[PDB]
């Protein structure tokens, strides 16, 4: 779990920043190879990182950004796999000629990763296009496990109490109203992610306040079909946005719907 500071080199390339601190590009020397890595650099911040680290350690799947380990130096450091092409929302913004089949491919990969997380009884709680990272144009991984929670053995939801930065436009009604987060809450977020992807990285609920989204959703209103989005994918989107948790699909069924449609488009 713990890494060697002598084997780690930090570059000048800042990849991103948040409240926690920054993420920087780095290099970690292995047995024979040197591995390009992304490094999260930071009492409250340290305990969150150690929690994030323990969450990430349990997780092993091709469609998630894996943790290499942790390092304590000038600051606490979380060393993770590098996804060079960056966040999906920004990529699609800068690459408008990306094909419909390609978007389906990428969102299907996210659903496989989320299917695994669901199976593992972890809730992501920050599932958005900005947090899905591209290794290649045809290979996406889920990242940013800062708000993620391992579910208790006897519970299918996590109940929050005190809170700060919450991405409301991605949050299900049960999250906003009851502070309750399940894998079905991530499915709602997945629907918004799908909308983002087929909108080529446009922000959801443009120009709207959190409260204005809530009123919209209580009217039974949902975001419309993005231009060029296939009807089968918009229908899956809306099903993800089922108000009632009990009737909202799980990720297994979502992944299956995406898997089936992708192969149908592959045969064209």
């Amino acid at each position: 779990v713990y890494l060697d500071r002598k084997l780690l080199t930090l570059e000048d390339k800042e990849l991103g920043s948040g409240n926690f601190g920054t993420v920087k590009k780095g290099y970690y020397q292995m047995k024979k190879v040197v591995k390009t890595v992304a490094v999260k650099i930071l009492p409250a911040l340290k305990d969150e990182l150690l929690a994030e680290a323990n969450v990430m350690q349990q997780l092993d799947n091709p469609y998630i950004v894996r943790m290499i380990g942790i390092c304590e130096a000038e600051s606490w450091m979380l060393v993770m796999e590098m996804a060079e092409l960056g966040p999906l929302n920004k990529y699609l913004q800068q690459n408008r000629h990306v094909k419909d089949k390609n978007i389906i491919e990428l969102v299907h990969q996210v659903s496989m990763g989320m299917k695994y997380l669901e199976e593992s009884n972890f809730v992501h709680r920050d599932l958005a296009a900005r947090n899905v990272l591209l290794v290649t144009q045809h290979y996406a991984k889920i990242s940013d496990f800062g708000l993620s929670k391992a579910l208790r053995a006897d519970e299918n939801y996590y109940k929050a109490q005190t809170h700060g930065k919450w991405p409301v436009k991605w949050y299900a009604p049960e999250c906003i109203n009851y502070y309750k987060f399940s894998s079905k809450s991530d499915v709602w977020s997945f629907g918004v992610l799908m909308w983002e992807a087929f909108s080529y990285g446009q922000k959801p609920y443009r120009g709207m306040k959190g409260s204005e989204v809530t009123a919209m959703l209580e009217k039974g209103e949902r975001m419309g079909c993005p231009a060029g989005c296939p009807r089968e994918m918009y229908d899956l989107m809306n099903l993800c946005w089922t108000y009632d948790v009990e009737n909202r699909p799980g990720f297994a069924a979502v992944e299956l719907r995406l898997r089936n449609y992708y192969y149908d488009v592959v045969n064209e």
